[PDB]
C-alpha cells in the first residue's frame, strides 16, 4: 500500500472499520 486507499478495501472491505495506509504501512482497525 502507498496511500490510505490501498489498504482501505484490503482491510476495511475485509472486515476492518478503517484501514488507512501512508507511505507503506496501514492501520487496519477491525470491526
Amino acid at each position: 500500500c502507498k496511500i490510505s486507499r490501498q489498504c482501505l478495501k484490503p482491510c476495511k472491505d475485509a472486515g476492518m472499520r478503517f484501514g488507512k495506509c501512508m507511505n507503506g504501512k496501514c492501520h487496519c482497525t477491525p470491526k
